[PDB]
């Protein structure tokens, strides 16, 4: 055994190279939406055609 | 030449016989409408599916 020291741990080196990318199947704070403006509630729609 | 005088026109005496029927191409009173509620402004519809 040995003492787990309060300065023993040192700070966790990140990996270097190049810059990380995203990744993600859709972008998430940049994205914006097209509003339908409130239709009814009766009228279903096949999707594509409120797109 | 005649006075064609005040009491001289006489109550034209309309047709007698059986009653008379309504012909309209649609009744007109006692018809109501189904109301869709207040669509959008943009979504034009093909008659069909509003009715």
């Amino acid at each position: 055994i040995e003492p787990f020291l309060k300065t023993t741990p040192r700070p966790i080196r990140l990996p270097d190279g190049p810059p990380c990318f995203q990744r993600s199947k859709f972008l998430l704070m940049d994205a914006l939406k097209l509003s339908i403006e409130d239709p009814s509630h009766e009228g279903e729609g096949i999707p594509l055609y409120d797109a």
